[PDB]
């Protein structure tokens, strides 16, 4: 016995990867994740977590290695977070966020050996604690990639010091799900594929990343587009840039979280 369907699966290796077979792989991800029921100015929402049935809650990433290892990260439809991964015969989650959340994971990778939920959640600060580095000094790229997904499949057995484990998640989460999130950062990565030139992300990068839950939300409640209150970005080189309107976003934004219900006027 298999219990009905199976949450769907996306592969990429860091192995030879290219600009190309990086931009087919995001886009295979966001394919997953959003379902064309919710289109807000031209800008995907997320299935929105109220009375999503469980079988439809998950994707799983299925990452390989130049050093032929592979390890399966798994990312919740919502919001697109990493929730926890399989490496071999042991699974391992972030501490959850809610008892529906608990519950949610007990849905993956379910004939696992041995299964772990970590102490702590895996939320960019808690990691970053743990990195001993901030966002802002852990390069990023695909010798990167490479190097997080040995680290990830080597933790089982001792070989990967939790701090190392810990900036391997960072790593991750910002080359699939936020990539995901944001086509500017996708495009970010695709630099640093071209060139096998890891960099850590500058202001422009951070300061997306930071502010993705408010951007989604001014989007939604916006009025016909215009927020009401501006947001704060930062450009490369660190100096200030307002954001007003969605429309500057358009090219930037590649998914939002659902944060309000699209009000009367629009999807028809
Ligand atoms: N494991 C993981 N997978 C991710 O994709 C991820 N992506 C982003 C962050 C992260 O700290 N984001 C900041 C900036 O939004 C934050 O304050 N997160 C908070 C609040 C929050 C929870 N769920 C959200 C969904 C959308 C926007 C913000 C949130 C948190 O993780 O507790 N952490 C992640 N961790």
């Amino acid at each position: 016995m298999i219990f009905p369907k199976q949450y769907p699966i996306i592969n990429f290796t860091t192995a030879g990867a290219t600009v190309q077979s990086y931009t087919n792989f995001i886009r295979a991800v966001r394919g997953r994740l959003t379902t064309g029921a919710d289109v807000r100015h031209e800008i995907p929402v997320l299935p929105n977590r109220v009375g999503l049935p469980i079988n439809q809650r998950f994707i799983l990433v299925e990452l390989s290695n130049h050093a032929e290892l592979s390890v399966t990260l798994a990312l919740d439809v919502t919001n697109a977070y990493v929730v926890g991964y399989r490496a071999g015969n042991s699974a391992y989650f972030f501490h959850p966020d809610n008892q529906e959340d608990a519950e949610a994971i007990t849905h993956l990778f379910t004939d696992v050996q041995n299964r772990y939920t970590f102490a702590f959640g895996g939320n960019y600060d808690r990691l970053e604690q743990l990195a001993g580095n901030l966002r802002e000094n852990i390069e990023l790229g695909n010798g990167p990639l490479e190097e997080a997904i040995s680290a990830l499949y080597y933790y089982s057995t001792g070989g990967t010091q939790l701090p190392t484990l810990a900036r391997s998640f960072i790593i991750c989460i910002q080359m699939i799900s936020e990539a995901a999130r944001f086509q500017y950062i996708e495009g970010e990565m695709r630099t640093r594929i071209r060139y096998n030139r890891r960099s850590a992300p500058d202001p422009s990068v951070i300061t997306l990343e930071n502010s993705w839950g408010r951007l989604s939300t001014a989007i939604q409640e916006s009025n016909q587009g215009a927020f009401a209150s501006p947001i704060q970005l930062q450009r490369r080189n660190g100096s200030k840039f307002s954001v007003y309107d969605v429309s500057i976003l358009i090219p930037i934004i590649a998914l939002m979280v659902y944060r309000c219900a699209p009000p009367p006027s629009s999807q028809f």
